[PDB]
């Protein structure tokens, strides 16, 4: 069964005060099929978790310059507003599929087209809460010495290792991934 | 049993003079685990292709700036020298894993390590064939309106649709994808 | 993730042409005791993240030190001209700050002699064209970057390091974030 | 274990009638980042001390000429009026960051902008309380033969020694410094 080095690995230096389950992603990478695939795995991780054990998703800027900084801030906004599930897909499609997101107002347009009020978006963008969420996202990624996405960490201590899981079958892989997160969350 | 809209799609404007089978990739995306997974899958699809059917692979620079452009040109050099199988893994790991690839000369260094004579690499770098192959890789991606990698196209008319296939099994999927490329090669 | 203009570093509105690749500014007068030593140790721990190549220049600056401070910029010019920075840095700092035994140009010359520099080589350097030129270079560099305090660090006359943009809660994390920023900027 | 020469050192000639805990500072040294660090530390130490222990802070003119003398006087004004916490940051910022403070009326401008009525400022500036407080700030620095700032002395007998604590972490540092002050204050 378990063992460090197979289904997960142990951080040599644990992050104190990290979310209990922390997933990192980027709107730029991976691309369509592989991004949708991570989303489905994440969903099943979420469903199959203990009692009040919360899943947190942070945005990371690999190679995105100003637009990626702005997406990390807009992700802080989506977390402040509680609208993560209304914006994920339009932001991902806008960045990658239609390529209609190239500047900060295009991101804002996505929120307005998802039913968030313009003035609420602006008030959030400028808030101390959003400033702090931006800093939190950046600091977590440097604390885990983040090398690439997707990635998932539990209790600031264990990194999921999908390469030490069976990929021959998709549901076997997905349920082993979700079960490993659950097992780790109790460890 | 195949069906336009399920396991492939038809491009509005076919690309004339296109390779029979063209795969696009980027050294920057997807990230390490998923990039290796896709490279293993691609190798397994290739192994299962008909007799005189060649898999051509073109590099795409999504968001890599000057380094990405040098990598397309190094990949044109790989193609011209016939050393793709020698440099693929060391380029991918130097870019993504050791992060030792940051400049053009770091790229040069990989090819010499892989056993390419340096003057022969510099000659290929500056050649008409390489200049043309860089233009070809950039034009192919523009002509198919490429929005993500991995992607694969047959006779510049048909786009493989992995999400239109059976993903639940690694075997059924690889077989399915390979055989889809067969139906299309014969169109 | 990573770098951002304004966070780990800031960008000079007018880059200094002909600047050293890595330029650190310091004063023998400020900061004091432990904070001076802390900076001395940080600057080392940064060297040791960088290639034998990548090049660590230090310039002395006289914030409010009057004639002594002027003699100190000139003695540091001599230190650079003779290549004895490592031999004089701590004795000059201690003499100025700890024992207060450096009060004149003569006391500074004593420190070089006591650290092994022949008095006749000290004096020939003191009065040399190179040292005149180095004094002007150190002054001009600090004006060109509009230096407002020490310590400070500039990469290629363009990027000013910003320690307040870095994780300051742990020293190990701080210095490595700092050093890595230097290497990153040394490419840009 | 608490050791003379380690977390503190002992004055060769104790200073009779000194404040219980006395911090020396200068608006001129150290500079920006390290100044802010020392203020943060001092602010968080003061929070960690017992309700009895009283923390006094004197200004020192380290190479400040006439401006530094005016700053000591203005600090005397801050002390007499109990506004040290309203003006510390703007005085530091105006001297060091914006360099808008170059003469006595720029100092006064800081107090006004901070909420001090001009006539109230001017009366304290000219008071004999402030004139005695200036002499006291000066005599105290000479009494401990002050060589640099920051510095902190307990009962005019023990000087805090930062390089005797563990400085690897801020929270650990602050706690051992506040603890060392507590220790020293009871002998």
């Amino acid at each position: 069964q378990y063992e460090d080095g197979k289904q997960y690995t142990t951080l040599e230096k644990p992050v104190a005060g990290a979310p209990q389950v922390l997933e990192f992603f980027s709107f730029f990478c991976p691309h369509a099929y592989q991004f949708e695939e991570v989303l489905h795995i994440s969903d099943n991780v979420k469903k199959k978790l203990p009692e009040g054990v919360k899943m947190t998703k942070y945005h990371v800027n690999f190679m995105g310059g100003d637009l990626g900084k702005d997406l990390t801030q807009a992700w802080a906004v989506a977390m402040a507003l509680g609208v993560e599930d209304k914006v994920t897909v339009p932001l991902f499609e806008g960045v990658q599929k239609t390529q209609t997101i190239r500047s900060a107002s295009d991101i804002r347009d996505v929120f307005i087209n998802a039913g968030i009020k313009g003035e609420e978006y602006d008030a959030a963008w400028n808030s101390f809460v959003v400033k702090s969420l931006v800093a939190q996202q950046e600091k977590a990624a440097a604390d885990v010495q983040l090398r690439g996405v997707p990635a998932m960490f539990v209790n600031g201590k264990y990194q999921l290792n999908p390469q030490g899981m069976d990929t021959s079958n998709m549901d076997v892989f997905v349920q082993q991934y979700a079960d490993t997160v659950k097992y780790l969350s109790e460890k």
